[PDB]
């Protein structure tokens, strides 16, 4: 039965993990999957999440099955993150969420869900983006179509182009929108690029779905949800797919949640009993760990003090290694000027690498990174950052 | 978008917890969903379970992301409790495991793995049956056709019935077995059957997929393996999902695994990539927290010593429940016999209730079980047998 099974291609950002794996040499510098690395190289658990965990082995008193759609506080915990602590959408009753194994499973369980309960046919994710987006979609039998959104030599957002590309877009149409941090550019929507994107997405009846696995990590919590607010201002639907592994450092955990936004609170409850029986026909029900945590932290004033510190702290060492990267670019002999790198936000440094530098960097510096030339800058520490320009000197 | 969708139907086994939720009646006896109750009607966390809790509190450092399929010792302790500790699967290198979100998980994956990467376009199911595998292989696009196993009146395996049904399967057909503890009829094949069905089995071309939940809950570890082994001492290829929500009591941590096995390690190697290829586009990598207590309470010979006593309890005293239930019953006025309740193995009692008799408990005397009229005599307990002997000699 499986003898003529072909071999699967490798993922463009998992695959690089095994090939570390394989790589023997000594100091090997892994800038590719986009997890936190603190000064010293290391991806270390949250204090506040140590607390948390503290508090559950002490007090959790069962492990039965959750429903269906998780644990009802982390969903609540989820949506004041998202709308706000006063939103309307959270008055009237109109959003419905489940909690899911990582923000990707989210995005799985809203293409299962939009390919056999509507009429959806085809989704929108910008180019360049995030290559897993397509393949997950692509896997529930909806075609992906690409929407221009960088300009490669300004280092800016190319709105322009970005409207046009989208004006191919049909109503009934789903249009990907990544909330912030955008994901390799690091380019977001100003606020009246977001509003304007906002009121044009109505009027040409696109479905948002927002991929938000960055919250935090470019200005601030609130800050990086005013894009999706501005959205859901003027939407009567829409579907938030979000994330807690980067910003509560629960990676391995899947912490993640699929949202679901309705007319009304009738249309969504109808709506999401849909939701769930994609879900039941998946993995039936989540795990309890992680988002026990996350809701656990967030629901307490104390605890929650501590994780937004060590969440503005991560912020502040990315921050801060971009400016160090940049400069020993500089006094290291680089021809290039990659100060275009501070205006990035999130994790990432893009646009300066060809997919073969890439390789050189790889095969003769042991230096890892994605073939589309995103280096995660929350890898570079004070120690590794020396050998690492030098590598990359080497190759411009 | 979501203004024409239906309402789901509700699920026939996790749609009786948002039942009993709504009731509001004092004494409610949940005897649905097969979860394991003490005596005192509570699921309790295994004491192996928390002590190996404690220890990854204090030694773990860090919650990076695990591989697409997961924890490698867990793949490693798995396949040792489903094939033996020294068996040529292993040994020849035959076998990969995937860990899963929960046995479900599990079948997911399987279900996506052979409809994407092989012929396979039916899957043969026994009747009576477990009906989340109808679900999960039907929205994995797969058709699913059932085979007679029960006999009703003598309350036995009707072996003859079996084979005559599966004489309709054709070479390139999937056939799900349950490795013990039949959900709900809780007979399974002697080891004598179970060697004529691996024979049959090889002869016909099917591709066996077990689906094992229950090892230990039979007879004991090894025991309850004994048929899987005797397919895999004669198949090339299988498949197996397996879970330890039951015997580990990790329900909503979702601990499962995949396992699949091929002729040599050439050909597993590269069907294997394909089912991690499944897994990619839907959840990434599974959750961390269970499959680390499972892996730890395995290679921890102390641990291990107390988990396997604790497992032993929870077997002995359903089998306890069944007496009782059997003696209390008879001594109410039951004017029907229900001793064959004695001779099945898990945590049900199968056969003896009507749909309308199962409507009637609930309605009139707050006791929730199965529309088939599967009862969970793991969650019968000193306390609330005697009311619930009472409403079901009410109703016969
Ligand atoms: C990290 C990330 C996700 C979700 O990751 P999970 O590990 O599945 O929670 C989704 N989209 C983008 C663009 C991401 O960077
Ligand atoms: C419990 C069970 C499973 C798997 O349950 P999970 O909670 O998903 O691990 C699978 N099949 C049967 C027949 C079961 O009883």
């Amino acid at each position: 039965m499986f003898e003529n099974i072909t071999t699967a291609p490798a993922d463009p950002i998992l695959g690089l993990a095994d090939l570390l794996r394989a790589d023997e040499r000594p100091g090997k510098i892994d800038l590719g999957m986009g997890v936190y690395n603190d000064e010293t190289g290391k991806t270390p658990v949250l204090t506040s999440v140590k607390k948390a965990e503290q508090y559950l082995l002490e007090n959790e008193t069962t492990k039965n099955y959750l429903g269906i759609d998780g644990i009802p506080e982390f969903g609540r915990c989820t949506q004041e993150l998202l709308f706000g602590k006063g939103s309307a959408l959270i008055n009237d009753k109109r959003a419905r969420t489940a909690q899911t194994p990582g923000g990707t499973g989210a995005l799985r369980v809203a293409a299962d869900f939009l390919a056999k309960n509507t009429s959806v046919k085809r989704v929108w994710v910008s180019n360049p983006g995030w290559p897993t987006h397509k393949s997950v979609f692509n896997s529930a039998g909806l075609e992906v179509r690409e929407y221009a959104y960088y300009d490669a030599e300004n280092h800016t957002l190319d709105f322009d182009a970005l409207i046009n590309s989208l004006n191919e877009a049909q109503a009934g149409d789903v249009v990907l929108f990544h909330g912030c941090c955008h994901n390799p550019t690091g380019i977001d929507p100003t606020l009246e690029q977001w509003q304007t994107l906002a009121q044009l997405s109505v009027e040409k009846g696109w479905l948002p779905l927002f991929d938000f696995a960055y919250q935090g990590f470019a200005r601030g919590l609130e800050e990086d949800a005013e894009g999706l607010r501005a959205f859901a201002a003027m939407h009567k639907e829409l579907i938030v797919a979000s994330s807690y592994s980067k910003n509560f450092g629960l990676y391995n955990e899947r912490v993640g949640a699929c949202t679901l936004v309705a007319a009304d609170s009738e249309t969504v409850d109808r709506a999401f009993s849909q939701m769930k029986a994609a879900i039941r026909v998946n993995y039936s029900s989540p795990p309890a760990h992680g988002a026990s945590v996350v809701a656990t932290i967030l629901s307490n004033d104390a605890l929650r003090a501590i994780w937004e510190q060590e969440l503005t702290d991560m912020r502040q060492r990315i921050q801060r290694m971009r400016q160090l990267f940049v400069n020993t670019l500089q006094e290291k002999g680089a021809n290039r000027d990659f100060s275009f790198t501070i205006k990035q936000n999130g994790m990432f440094f893009f646009g300066g690498l060809t997919k073969e530098q890439v390789l050189r960097l790889r095969e003769e510096f042991g230096v890892y990174a994605v073939a589309s030339g995103r280096l995660n800058v929350a890898g570079m520490t004070p120690d590794n950052l020396a050998p690492l320009c030098e590598a990359i000197v080497a190759v411009l």
